[PDB]
């Protein structure tokens, strides 16, 4: 008759969360309105008001892309599934999938591909630089693949890949053309339609500031065609992109219960996309790239030496070089501690060789930017002079 | 330079969210202290903080679940992710999984265990009753899987399933058990360890009262040597008990980057699971058991026709018989109208036959409890003659 687990000590203790400047590559500082608006009261999943806040998140997440698919909606996940449910989707056993790896994003989707039982193809590009459109095109003459990957902002090297032709070429050669934009939109041109994108994604958590967890997905007309002539179930109910589609409202069927959103993961989203799409993307863009020349001047002044070629820049996330002689997580500790600014080490190929500082969104100022530049520069020079 | 798409108006409109009685199956009413929580800054996803908070959240669902399972953890997804991460890891391509089917939630499980690769078999109840035990035992003996799973609380039937002797007998016979216990737990007794089960799964957004969202779960040392006897990669990278496992500290192995989970949805997790360890699983379960013979007392009186058996009810959904006459639909719409106070119908099986009534969280009090009977009857007379 006992409870041979206890109540938990641990929670008697307040929460805790320090405000921090994350000028890492994500999540980014949240805008006080939309910290605000997920303190609202819950609604129900199928509430007439929760399915107005999904369509005017379709709309926005529409105008963000650039797209009118109407195969628009959001994932119940953070920015993975939005690769999860893209590969789950549109690849059945054997599909020989094409990846274009800039990066760790290339790792990572190869990954996901493999255990969707596709058979991976995968063309790699020049150390810090995107992939060239002859590149592209060779490989996918060679490979034959029914799906290319690219990511289109590599937050792990700092890369941003150029995607003009890419889309066109694929559909002459039966190919569908994904694109990663976790770490790009907003920070980036993009132009989902104009250049042929089948499906796309982002991430709630970058440049729109919105709470990690939800993540905006759209698919073309002919990877809805893909999805049609499947001959088995995709693997995942939850990823499924008729069911899910079916709960947004793309299709012209009933509304039915898919699973529960989460309508605090709604509320900020909302209130994020709102403020972005006031701003504009011309606006948007041009203050991250902005920020990025500011950083690059700063960075360049003091010295250092960035990671990705200046002709393939990301402006969102800056890799920089770890300096002979830096521990470089020592120098975030010393930035943590002294400041509560958080500046990132590297990731996947990068891991150990490179700080990552992220310019996003509430952060992607030149206040912001000349903060980090003084941490960043005091971290360093802190450790092992 | 040109914007084929533009801002939308919608989202110049202020964001509307009315707060309601959620009186249906869930989600539940946030309590205060959630909602509250939910306005904190957000955290970098691999953060001491932030690896705190799950640290902190790990101790109350296992005190919760009633386990000392390392494998504790809580996945990035709704409820239907429990379900979905407990089948991905747990069955290979031909594995014979069991389904007790006591509802809706039977054919959700066996709908995701094929999609997934498996021979599914399933065993259902009497109509409005659960399984006995040797309904189960002969059909264990019949199909003799490797994996048996059933649903605690089926929120379709408002069916409470007997879990006495089940993971014994399974384990007698080289098979698994799998519970979901979205709807039951808090509701009901539970004991992960006591009763010899495998893989269990909540929601956040029922008894807890939390964000929908993120979901609790947890593997045995039977269901982590089971995985690790896998010959093929789980096919669901974002599901991989392993990584995520990994990620929240599980495992003995460095913590790694697996994805953001969302700073927003652990700190209303963690006050939600907070409230419920303070309160303590006996005072708990007593309340939520009070409250729903309060409102069988109410129901019964009035004259109207409670769906499960006497001996099967579970207290956090209660499902009542449409009476003759009666537009559940027109009932539901006058409720929300007249009081904004949700009462729903029902959900696979029961579609169109039942009203559902929770009585979750927040809203298991006498006051809430008359308040959903007062309008109910209201509701209910409005649409009859």
């Amino acid at each position: 008759m006992e409870y041979k687990v206890t109540p938990p000590a641990v929670l008697r203790e307040p929460l805790v969360t320090p405000n921090k400047l994350l000028m890492g590559p994500g999540p980014s500082n949240a805008p006080q309105r939309v910290l605000d608006a997920m303190s609202r009261p819950i609604l129900g999943h199928l509430h007439p008001e929760t399915l107005k806040i999904m369509d005017d998140i379709k709309e926005g997440v529409r105008y963000l892309f650039q797209t009118n698919n109407i195969a628009t909606f959001c994932l119940s996940a953070s920015g993975h599934g939005g690769m999860e449910a893209t590969l789950c989707n549109l690849l059945e056993d054997g599909d020989v999938i094409l990846i274009g790896h800039t990066g760790h994003w290339g790792d990572r989707s190869a990954d996901m591909a493999t255990r969707y039982g596709a058979d991976v193809r995968v063309v790699k590009s020049k150390v810090g630089q995107s992939l060239s459109l002859d590149e592209i095109r060779d490989a996918l003459l060679i490979h034959k693949p029914s799906v290319l990957f690219l990511t289109q902002g590599d937050s792990s090297t700092g890369v941003l890949q150029g995607l003009e032709g890419v889309g066109a070429l694929c559909h002459q050669h039966n190919c569908l053309l994904i694109v990663d934009t976790v770490a790009s939109l907003g920070g980036a041109p993009m132009f989902m339609d104009r250049w042929e994108i089948d499906a796309m994604y982002t991430g709630s958590q970058k440049v729109l500031g919105a709470p990690p967890g939800i993540t905006p997905v759209s698919f073309s007309h002919r990877a809805v065609e893909r999805y049609k002539r499947r001959n088995t179930k995709v693997k995942v109910y939850y990823w499924d992109m008729s069911l899910v589609g079916d709960y947004w409202g793309c299709f012209g069927r009933p509304r039915i219960y898919h699973h529960t959103i989460s309508s605090t993961l709604l509320y900020g989203l909302r209130e994020a996309i709102a403020m972005a799409c006031e701003e504009g993307l011309p606006a948007l863009i041009a203050r991250h790239e902005d920020c990025a020349k500011r950083l690059y001047r700063g960075l360049q002044d003091a010295g250092f030496e960035l990671y990705a070629d200046p002709k393939d820049r990301l402006s969102t996330v800056t890799t920089i070089k770890v300096p002979q002689g830096v521990d470089w997580l020592k120098a975030a500790q010393y930035a943590m501690k002294t400041y509560l600014v958080e500046i990132s080490g590297g990731l996947g190929p990068t891991a150990g060789q490179v700080f990552r500082i992220g310019l996003m969104g509430q952060n992607a100022t030149t206040e912001r930017v000349d903060r980090v530049l003084q941490v960043f520069q005091e971290a360093v020079a802190a450790v092992k002079p």
